[PDB]
């Protein structure tokens, strides 16, 4: 009475929603939220959910997505290998870390001007940029994930962003099963995110 | 010479990358494919010759060794750990908690304890991460958290633990052990002896 159940990615939950999550309990005190992580294949109905925030295309089948703000992408390292690197061309003189997504370094070496290197070897695969942002902070390897994301860590220097280029891969979205209808407390949710998804885009052109 | 391990992401980023260096070292002509999961994971969907998974060791259809145990203790940032004199100070904050099902009763249990609304975390790198932040109080294995004990951004508030699964490397029975697979299974075994070892020690 009422209770409100979201999944949402765990990079997004820990960088960005937490910091947040108290200002939606103060406008509504009445709201018992059920808030869980997942890894970005979230299963709505296994898990219950009234509500997934994931990353991607916003195209899932049999889900209805709402657009939050685009994450661009950028290289995230220690500040020990930042050191080392003066072009991107010095990237393949380190352990590429990377996600599933399997064409987000090509994307970015595109973007920074450079072939579309394709990094099988030497490489780790992360099933979360959490998982991968402390294997660059352990100077394992040179990630490439949100900066949006990890923003508390940039700003208390704890890493470094080496370079300017970003690449456009994706975005938040919260999602929910076309078969379901929207209770009046996701409704409540929903208004509240928007709001804040509104101020993160904003700026970010800001 | 191709071997994909696919590993627990905590136990990846908190243990076993930093000793990675060595078995690349010792079999420089190995091509190790690491991959990361949440611990949910179908071993023949995802094409893995091992996986390291956290549990009891009796998944169906799979041959399993045990590495070590993992202790869950409770963590927390400096300032709610100043507030926390005594186990019953904790409901005083909310209680992050993994998908596991359910571990806090057995730590409450263990800390001489009888029988709030909270957040579930699908890896405990996350949970620790939101414990850093203020968010609430963790209950995790201190063991792959060494990195953020030493530097006190996290603590350990008690000295109570409570042992409710250990890591495993787990292998379908189907597919045959390669070479690279052995390899990587002695060098692996040798490693996590140094490990329970220092833990008595």
């Amino acid at each position: 009475r009422d209770v409100l159940t979201v999944g949402a990615v765990g990079t997004f939950t820990v960088g960005w929603l937490l910091p947040r999550l108290e200002d939606f309990q103060a406008r509504h005190p009445f709201i018992d939220l059920r808030l869980s992580t997942h890894n970005n294949r979230v299963d709505i109905a296994a898990e219950g959910l009234d509500y997934a925030i994931r990353f991607g295309g916003g195209a899932w089948h049999g889900t209805e997505a709402l657009a939050l703000f685009e994450a661009p992408l950028t290289v995230l390292c220690c500040p020990e290998v930042a050191a080392q690197l003066h072009s991107p061309a010095d990237l393949l003189q380190h352990t590429l870390l990377r996600s599933y997504r399997a064409d987000e370094w090509p994307l970015w070496f595109q973007a920074a001007g450079l072939p579309a290197h394709a990094p099988l070897t030497r490489s780790i695969v992360f099933d979360t940029s959490l998982a991968m942002l402390e294997a660059a902070r352990q100077g394992v390897g040179v990630a490439l994930a949100p900066a949006a994301m990890f923003a508390r860590q940039l700003a208390s220097e704890s890493i470094r962003r080496p370079f300017a280029t970003e690449v456009s891969t994706g975005s938040y979205w919260l999602t929910r099963l076309q078969s379901r209808g929207e209770t009046s407390a996701m409704l409540a949710f929903r208004g509240w995110l928007l709001e804040m998804a509104a101020v993160e885009a904003r700026g970010r052109l800001e």
